[PDB]
Order: C-alpha cells, then structure tokens, then sequence
C-alpha cells in the first residue's frame, strides 16, 4: 500500500543559483544576482535600492555584493518587484528581517506576496516561498523617488495579474540612459483561453505587449536575462546583444500566438 | 565553481504520509489523519470540528474522510491547531478555501500561521507550508462551542509558543469521556540554554509539563500518535496502551532533563 | 495655547442609518440594509449571499433582516463588496465573527479591507473602519457560485482601484430576471487630473463608464439607492422610477465631465 | 422612527492632546510627545527608536520634534510599543509611511495592531486606529541592539494580552542610569472575574504587579506620565516625585484588590 507523495523542492537549472560579482550596467545601476537571475541594485547617495531578490537561497550573496559595493544593510531603503514568484521574491521576507528595506508593490504583488506564492492562479502549491508584507501600494505610473532616481511603474499584468515594469533614467559617459526593467511575457504551461481563474487573461497579454513595446527604453533588462539576450557571464559585452523594448515585445508576442494555437490544437 | 545549492524540501517518514480509514476514539471524536499524523474530526449536530490536518498533501485525504463519516465541505465550520508547524497545519490555507471552515488559533500560533511557518525560532526556513489567517484569536482558558461540544484551550508554550493543549468531553457507552489533544512536548534540536530567539525556553516547557499533568485526561491524544503510545494501524487496541496524561508530561520532562544536561556537556 | 484637535467620527446622514424591513427585488434577492445603503441579501438553497453591509453600525440590523427572511448565523456563506469604503464595508469584520460568512473581493478591495479604509488615495485616514481579511481573490470576469445562483465580477476602477459591479440573474414572474448591483461612479472631492497616487485615474473612470453601460442589465441597483433612482421607503414602487444602467452610466459621465472643466477652471 | 447612532470619535482629555517640545530623560533619551501622553525618542549613533507614538493625529508632531533632535524621518529605525491602543500605537501606521521605522512587537501586540485594536477584548470596536504590521516578533526576555543601547522587553499582560515593559541603560553625569518603561497596570471598565474573552486575567495582572515590582529601574517611566507621578511640564523637576517600579507596583495592586472587591459587591 501507498503512501502520499514527499513535498517536492521547486529546483532550478544550475545557473540560476550560480553566484557572480557586480555587473556594473550604468553609473548608478548594478546587476549583483547570478548568472542567470537578475537583481539591480541601484545606488543613490541617498540609499539604495533593490529590484527583484531572485531564488530565496540568495539573500546573504546579495548581502555580501552589497557589501563589495558599499552598501551596509542599513543603506538599502527600498525593494521593489518584477513579479512575486519564488525566483524573484524569494528571499524578501529574509531581506526585510537583515536589513533597513520597505518593499513597494501593486496590490496584486502584494497579496501574492503575503501569501507566499501560494494558491498561484496556474502552479496551485507547487512554488512557494517565504511571505512578506509590502509596505507601500503603488498605482499604475506612480513614481518612487530615491535619492534623486525617480522609477516609474508600468503595469504589464499577464504572466502575473501584478506583473510590473520598472523604468528610470541613470547616466553613462555623461549622457542620461533610460533604463527599462520588463517583466516576464511567457506563460509556462498555462491555460490561456477560458481560465475560469484568470477570464481576461489573453486581453491583459495583449495589452502588456503593447506597454512594453512603448517603454522609454535606452536599455532593456529582463528577470532572466536569456529572455532580453544578455549575457552576465560574458563581461564587457553582456549587454551587447540585448533587445530592444519594441523586439522583447514583439517576441513575446508571436510566441504567445503560437501557444494560443498550440492550445486550440491541443 | 560552485551554485548555491538548491532548496530542500520537507520530507517526512513513510508512515507519517500513509491514509488510513476513519478510527472511532468515542461517539462524535474521530482519527482520520494518516498512520502516523493525528487529525481529529469531532461531528456535532451544528456541524463539523477539526482538530489538526496533518501535512500540506493530506487536504484531499481529510476531505474524502469527511466525506466518509457524512461531513460535506460545508459542514465543516472550524479547525483547531496543536501547533502551526508543517505536519500538523500543512493543509489548513486549502481547506478554508475549499470548505466553510474557520480557524481559531491564540496569537503566538496565529502569527506563525500568517507566515506559513517562515522565520522559525528554530528551523529557519527549513519547513514552511502554504499561510493561513486565523478568523478568531482565543486566550488561555478559553472556551469555543460547536454544536454542545465544548472546546477548552490550555496553552502548554515551549515546542513552539503558541502550542495548545484542547479538551473536550465526549460520550461512550453512556458513560462521559474526557478527552485531551495534548500537543509535543518535544525540543528537536532545539538551543535550550540561554536562546536568544527564546530567551524563558526552559521555564515555559517546565510549567508545560505541570499543565499537561494537570488536563482533565480520561484518554490523551498527540498529534504523533506514538508519543502517547497510540498505534492507529492497531485497529480495535489502538489506544490499549495509551499513556496518561501524567505519564506522557513526565516521560517528556525526564527527556528534557537528559537534552538539558546533553545540551551542557555537548 | 492649543491642543491637537480630538478625532472627528464619520458620520452621515440620518436616512443612511434608518433601518428598514426587508424589501423583496426579485424572488430571491433582498434589500437588507437601510433607507439610503443598500446591503442585499440572496437566499438560495445552499446558504445566503450578502452584498455590502453598509456602515459599521448596522451589523445587528442586518442580522435581524437575515432572521426574519430565515437566514440563521451559520446560513450566511459569503459576503461579496461594491467597494471597501466605510459605509458599504462597515461591518463585514463583525460578521465574520458572528456567522459563517467568507469574504472574496478582488485584490485591490482586499488590500483596503485589511487597511480598514486607512491610507485611503482620497481621504488619508479621515474614514476607517474595522478591518477585514479576505477569503478569496478574484479576477475580473470571474465567477462565483452559491446554491445555483452565479455572480460575475466586473471591474470598475475609479471610486476606489478595487471598485466592482456583481451581476447575477434571479427570477420574478417565471421570467429571468437579469440584476446588475453597480459601483459608485463618483469622485467626491477627488483630485482627478496628475494625482500622483492615482496617475490613471481618468483612463480608468472613462473605461469604467464603459463597462457599466454595457452590463446585462434588467434591473440596476446601487450602493447608494438614490444614484439609480431607487426610493427603499416608497414600498411596491420603490424601484419604478430606476434607471437603466445606460442612463446612469451616461449621468455619470457627464457629471464626471463636468467636475473635470471645474477642476481645470478651480 | 429612530436612525441607528452615528459612529463615535475616541475623544480624550485636551492635556493629552497637547504638544511639548523635548524634554530630555538622560543623555540619549527624550520625552517627545505631549503634556500628558509619553512618547520616548532614543537617539544612538546608528539611528534613532522611538517607543510608543500617543494618538493617531500625532504624527505630525512627532516628526517635528525628531527634526528639532536631529533625527531625520530616514533615521528613525524602530519603533516600540507598550501596548496596541489607540493612545499610545496611534500614529504608527503613518509614522511607517513617512520614515525608514519598522515596528518590533510581541504577537500579542502585533495581531491587535494589524486589527487597528478593532475587537479589543473589553472596548469591542469602540475605540480604533489605523492598523499597521509588524516586522519582527519579540518574545519575553529578549533583547534589540540600536547603535549600542539594548532594549529588553518584560511581558506584563493584563491591561491588554500584550503588554510590555521595555528597559534600558542610558547614562547621566557619567553614571549609568536604568530606564524602565512599564506599561499600564489600570483596568479601567474591565470585568475581572469570569471574563470569557481573558479566563486568565487576575492571574495575569498577579505576575504583572510582581513583574514591575522586579525591574531593573533606577528611572520609571508610564505611558501616562501621571501613573508613575511624572509632570511633563513641570521643566527640571519634570521627574522629581517619580514613583519607584516597587510602588508604582503596589499601588497598581492596591486599586486593583479594591475593583476586584467592588465588582464582587457590584
Ligand atoms: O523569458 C521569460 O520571461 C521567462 C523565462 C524562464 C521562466 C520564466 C517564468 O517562468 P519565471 O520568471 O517565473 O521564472 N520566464
Ligand atoms: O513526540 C512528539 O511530540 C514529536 C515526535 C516527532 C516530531 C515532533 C516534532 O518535531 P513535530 O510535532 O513538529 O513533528 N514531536
Ligand atoms: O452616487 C453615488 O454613487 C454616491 C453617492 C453618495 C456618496 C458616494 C460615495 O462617496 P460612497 O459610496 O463612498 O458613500 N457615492
Ligand atoms: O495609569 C494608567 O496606567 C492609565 C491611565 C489612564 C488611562 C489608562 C488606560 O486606559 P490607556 O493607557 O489605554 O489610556 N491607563
Ligand atoms: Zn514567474
Ligand atoms: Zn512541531
Ligand atoms: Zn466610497
Ligand atoms: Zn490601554
């Protein structure tokens, strides 16, 4: 006779947990997660900020890159999120506990949040985390101002009903580069049409491709890095090959009609 | 070069995720958890009562139980915890999503529910489970009614702070029986001595003990079944050699002395 | 010298706290609340809907209605909300704990709950209310079913982000009776243009204009019987004079219109 | 015919309401709130706490006397609480908007502080605030380190379940002096004997009175300073008739063996 399953781990590829030194991407704004999660630290002389945390294993290597860039736990003032799954809110609750941060979200960011990832509207209990609280509820283009950085969010619900884009303007050799942090557009193994869980679910895609395409968007960044085509791992050139806003969304746009066919044949 | 490594998840003992049919403790009191994880259903004529569900994958199996013994989802009106650990408040954020139940827990357990049992006083975040909200918050002594059965919470801090000791008194054979779900008196691991984190550890778990000794107790139950001498797989001796409840506080206190004096030498 | 000034209470007008007798709107939908808030009430053979309470005052009043309509505590299954302002929200904390009831909102509407109105975009703290958990998320579009009645959530941001219209159909005469209970429409005292708490407000209002208009619509009802034109104390002409939701949509642009010249002249 | 009454304000005495600028304690420690409400500003190298707020319209005031110390909203890092009431955890949910604070709280303290102190155990919703959350848990005994001074907290329920006394050791003259903040010992309107919603209450006042009696307590100081015979505006001998801990204790115990024998008689 038969005994329930075990809990199953959610487990990653290996270099989503690879850790890696600060990538500097403009004057103020650096990567400090891993190979192939992204985690920006921007740092103003009036704190810092963070924006994503990636896997929930990763906060004392956040820590300890923080550190390498002058940035006590004190210093971080603020965490801000591309969406609230475990492979990037994972160790905000831990960061919260160990250092000065708030977090701002959207109400839907937050109450995912609160909840652990739990009763996700497509993995059920199947990735979970660590629950925090946000401190801030933020609007769609409502403006966060650290230290003179001014980030705007842009609401590009799909992927998560509280999927955000996060955009501000850094400089680079004297010149203002406007940087855009776009969320995830996949939707791995989702139900796209009728979800009873998610009815307006193929509007609000369509909706957040057109977003994203119209970003102020010098430089474009993405949760995992692979999907804009940088390249952490390859140094002063592991933005070379990015994509542009208007290329990300396109992409994602005629990979999403083809999983709306796909789901319509199968 | 080196990943972090990836998360581990909360693996239990066969027998602790084996189902089993309902087993009649007395007239209205149920086992219907697995082998080796309690879960007490108590029937009244205003409804269901349930007392623990055991790990996160039982909920289906407690429903199907409740289901067995004539209680539909909606019968279901409240669920009582020994303690907001995994495998004893696992499943409850699925069952009060998908009955009308209701949970009442004191704040220590309240507190540690809302977080899925995140940021442990002991574990870490080594055994988290899907967080729940309690919809009412009891005190010592307390009493809760369903149905004429009367519910009485005895704290008995130390496994966690917020661990409970719950009496009632059902019927068999015309005669009344005092029933106790008395919860672990146990320190797996624990840091007794001088703990930060719990800095009246030992003086909590020493007036535990008298209080357990104390607890109207025609039958004690544990929310490990062999902590009390029960063998669920046992059939009609399942509770033949059941300790006291005299018995039960002093076996653990005599354990606690030995880590104590472990926890000096070691 | 001068002390701070002392709280100030919300309070409102007398007809909005005159209890009135349960008003029948259809076979198995009530007016449960006051002359001047609507609290509706519908019975189905599987448990009561509630939605909204009213203020914060009336939660006896509208467990009385429930008992003379046949509505016990334990019958109330799920309360449903317009949106989590102070005098539609009121007494959903108290009548969770004193009967059955679930509450699901969308997020927005939940994260205000749990605020109890506090750190309103509009009002700062200036009208709080006891604050609520809720039991369910919805989506919008998403469906809910009690008993065989099905209610559908349109969102209709603008009042408030979390600002929602229910829809259900009953019966009257043998015939289908199509209702639709819509949100306020109003924006008292709102900033409407460059508010940096609610940076799109006015795209959300003109879509929400939009959204009312074209509900399946028989009878409209609103949070306030008086938007639509119902008079509660007028007995078997109360809802002869009730607009269309056509019509209300249309009063309401206008007016809103006409706030939006004076905001710009003012 | 006769509406329901209009909600209520939690009005209190003008003194309580009235603004003082800092009065110093010792040589870290600051009375910052008003005529007859403490609210305690402990100024460390590393930041600065502030225990307890007074009420919720205080907020304002509180910044601008941290500003008149030096203490900018970004410096201000923690804030504790003697109990969650409306008077003395008023603005903190405000305070946490508008500075860097996160609040430290026992589980007590913290579920009544989410609630707003809405469901109070003896005030039922009569008198609330704005709810905030707490961000980390403490439990008896255990310590808070700021820029070098250490916080202990010491439960003393019974005036409510999380009452606390907070102590530490600032310096005068070049001695050590040994604050102690005891939290209330009254019960006003409260029913002692027999009271179903606190079984435990006089035992719990009982260990309370024997709590104060024992802390390390060169200085006593009460969140209203009349309790402990503190006049606030009285300037340098603002503490000269302070009662020790030893008779603020007795006296505490005294008035309550006189309610608990009028209530017997009445
Ligand atoms: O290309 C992307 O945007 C992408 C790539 C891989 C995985 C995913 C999502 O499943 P996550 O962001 O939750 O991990 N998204
Ligand atoms: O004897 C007991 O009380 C006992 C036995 C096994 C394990 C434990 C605790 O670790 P759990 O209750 O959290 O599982 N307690
Ligand atoms: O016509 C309406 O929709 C209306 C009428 C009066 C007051 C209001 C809002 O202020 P409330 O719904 O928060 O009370 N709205
Ligand atoms: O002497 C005291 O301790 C005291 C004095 C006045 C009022 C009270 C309580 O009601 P509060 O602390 O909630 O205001 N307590
Ligand atoms: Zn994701
Ligand atoms: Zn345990
Ligand atoms: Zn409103
Ligand atoms: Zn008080």
């Amino acid at each position: 006779e038969v005994p329930l399953p075990q809990l199953r781990a959610y487990t990653v590829d290996a270099s989503w947990l690879q850790p890696m030194a600060p990538l500097q991407i403009a004057d103020h704004t650096w990567q400090i997660g891993t190979e192939d999660l992204t985690a920006l630290l921007v740092q103003t002389p009036d704190g810092a900020v963070l924006l994503d945390g990636g896997m929930p294993q990763m906060a004392s290597h956040l820590l300890d890159n923080m550190k390498a860039r002058g940035v006590t736990p004190r210093d971080l003032r603020l965490i801000l999120l591309s969406h609230a799954h475990a492979d990037h809110a994972g160790p905000v609750a831990e960061l919260k506990r160990r250092t000065g941060a708030k977090v701002a979200a959207n109400a839907e960011s937050a109450v995912l949040l609160a909840r652990g990832g739990s009763d996700d509207l497509h993995f059920g209990d199947g990735i979970t985390y660590p629950p925090a609280n946000a401190d801030r509820i933020v609007m769609d283009g409502e403006v966060i101002t650290v230290g003179g950085i001014v980030f705007t969010a842009h609401f590009m619900a799909g992927h998560t009903p509280g999927s955000t884009a996060w955009t501000w303007t850094d400089t680079r050799n004297g010149k203002p580069v406007r940087i855009a942090y776009a969320d995830s557009l996949s939707a791995p193994g989702y139900q796209l049409q009728g979800n009873p869980r998610y009815p307006h679910l193929i509007e609000d895609y369509r909706r957040s491709f057109a977003t994203v395409r119209a970003l102020p968007c010098d430089v474009l960044l993405t949760p995992h890095p692979g999907a804009s085509n940088w390249d952490y791992a390859a140094g002063a050139r592991a933005g070379a090959k990015a994509l542009t806003c208007k290329a990300y969304a396109d992409a994602a746009e005629q990979k999403f009609d083809g999983q709306l066919a796909k789901e319509t044949a199968g």
